[PDB]
């Protein structure tokens, strides 16, 4: 049976899976779970994923509840022997290490910021606090890109797919003017045909966040090429 | 070159790596980075790990900056053919999924709570809020244990090592009496020879958090 992806394209980790699905031309059934309406708490989805989170993948008997596991699973089954999830051990561990950076550091801090907007309203958020936290993530990614051309090495990997969706979401708010390597990398990612799968959900996220938070992202921040 | 582990054993993700090292009898060189003194911001360590986090593993030219990658790396290098990191794809994906649950959900919420204590002081923390968030993690793990003796199946895996160190840290504040599968599992984990690697740092974390937070854990 072909994979089933429970999704809300506003979510960066969902969009990372959408990019991989487009990149590898995987046939996947899409099942929308509207996070704005709380559909992740629907009884059947909750029993499927007690974390009530998207993306969730059902592929046969396998149920994955984290984008980073979904990316690895889909790469092993549809990019077998390929370079997105590289064959050599050290290269693969480097990709895994950056996937975990996305979970542990980048997405955690972006989610922290957007959760404060939803709960308090943008005018009541300590924006300077979150600017510091997320600029710190910019600094770290700039350092990674000072030593390699893509995030995890000389070529595109799963790490770039995971990170670029959250980047583009952070960059709705915070400009990349002071980060030339990260701007060059982001521009290169935007030229990829697979990046088309990030565009619609990023814009839907912008619309929803501006509505719920009663604010506007500064239009000048987002890198657009 | 033998692996080098930069560590502060107060940290649950550090303790998971220490448990695996004891389980597999891995010869490592330990290097203490005192987080209480801010030594993770020392110039050479930031150069090595710009996330200024422990655990950090240096193994030859490979530098790993996340406990979950370190667990997988060490299992693949030192436990080929073991059950901790299963060879079968579906089983391996299940372990990976639970390792990411630990990063994304359990440790995130435990770190949220302990960071509130450090920044605000225990007397000013919304304990009820964090009790709800962490009890939600208990509920999820209790469901994970419905069909299996361990988190990822019938056998001990890397997922149990990652989860149990954070468990025991959450359990310093919130008891497990309402979660029979989870309490059974934790008692069984505590009986492992390798669980001794968790003991020292858990107590050091209790002592340090109680001083920095100016409080005492109920346990
Ligand atoms: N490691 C896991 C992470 C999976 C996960 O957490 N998925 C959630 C959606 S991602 C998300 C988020 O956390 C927050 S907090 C505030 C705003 C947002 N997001 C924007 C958003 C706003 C409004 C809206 F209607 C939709 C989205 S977000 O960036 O999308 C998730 O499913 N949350 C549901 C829940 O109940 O927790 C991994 O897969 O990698
Ligand atoms: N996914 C990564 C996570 C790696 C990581 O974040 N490691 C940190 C130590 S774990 C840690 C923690 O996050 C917090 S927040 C508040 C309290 C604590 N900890 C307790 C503590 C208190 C006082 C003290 F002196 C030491 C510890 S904690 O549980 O130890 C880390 O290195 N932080 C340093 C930094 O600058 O960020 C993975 O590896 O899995």
């Amino acid at each position: 049976p072909k994979p089933i992806l429970y999704y809300d394209e506003r979510s960066p980790p969902v969009r990372s899976c959408l990019m991989l699905i487009k990149l590898l031309d995987i046939d996947v059934e899409l099942r929308f779970v509207n996070l704005f309406k709380g559909e992740q708490f629907q009884k059947d989805f909750l029993a499927l994923n007690p974390q009530h989170s998207v993306p969730t993948l059902v592929h046969g008997d396998l149920v994955l509840t984290d984008s980073h596991a979904i990316l690895i699973h889909l790469a092993e089954k549809f990019d077998e022997g390929g370079s997105l999830w590289p064959q050599e051990h050290a290269e693969r561990m480097k990709v895994l290490n950056l996937l975990l950076f996305e979970c542990s550091f980048l997405f955690r801090r972006d989610s922290d910021f957007m959760s404060a907007i939803v709960r308090q309203g943008f005018a009541n958020v300590d924006v300077a606090h979150h600017e510091r936290k997320l600029t710190e993530a910019y600094i770290i990614m700039e350092r990674y890109l000072e030593n390699s051309d893509f995030m995890a090495g000389p070529q595109l990997t799963l790490a770039d797919l995971s990170i670029v969706t959250t980047l583009s979401t952070v960059n709705l708010m915070f400009p990349l003017s002071q980060f030339p390597r990260l701007r060059r990398w982001f521009t290169a990612m935007q030229q990829l045909d697979a990046y088309e799968a990030n565009c619609s959900g990023l814009e839907k996220l912008r619309q929803t966040m501006e509505s719920v938070g009663s604010f506007q992202f500064p239009s000048s921040s987002a890198v657009v090429t």
